[PDB]
C-alpha cells in the first residue's frame, strides 16, 4: 500500500537534474516511475527541486483547486519542472512523450499529518 504522499513523489519529484537533458527524457521517467504500466498516463509533470522546498509550499499561497477543491497552493517562487505530455502516435503498450522544459510557479494539494503533497494540480 502506497501511502498519497509516497505516490506524489514516485510520480512528480525528479531532484537529480537541474532540467530535463535530452527530448528523450519523459519517455525514460514515465515508463521508470511505472507510469506507462497498464495505460499511458496522457500528461504528466515533473519537478527538479529539492523535496524540501516543495513540501515547503503547502505553507504557501492558497488557491482554489481545479476541481473547486480549497486545499491547494502556490509557490511563491518559480520552479524548474519538466512537462510530459502523450505525442499523436503514442500507443499503449508503445507510449510515447513529447518533453518541454519550463520554470513555473507550480499548484499542489495538500493533506494530512505532517501536512504534505499529495496531488499535482497545475502550473502557472
Amino acid at each position: 500500500k502506497e501511502t498519497a504522499a509516497a505516490k506524489f513523489e514516485r510520480q512528480h519529484m525528479d531532484s537529480s537534474t537541474s532540467a530535463a537533458s535530452s527530448s528523450n527524457y519523459c519517455n525514460q521517467m514515465m515508463k521508470s516511475r511505472n507510469l506507462t504500466k497498464d495505460r499511458c498516463k496522457p500528461v504528466n509533470t515533473f519537478v527538479h527541486e529539492s523535496l524540501a522546498d516543495v513540501q515547503a509550499v503547502c505553507s504557501q499561497k492558497n488557491v482554489a483547486c481545479k476541481n473547486g477543491q480549497t486545499n491547494c497552493y502556490q509557490s511563491y517562487s518559480t520552479m524548474s519542472i519538466t512537462d510530459c505530455r502523450e505525442t499523436g502516435s503514442s500507443k499503449y503498450p508503445n507510449c510515447a512523450y513529447k518533453t518541454t522544459q519550463a520554470n513555473k510557479h507550480i499548484i499542489v494539494a495538500c493533506e494530512g499529518n505532517p501536512y504534505v503533497p499529495v496531488h499535482f494540480d497545475a502550473s502557472v
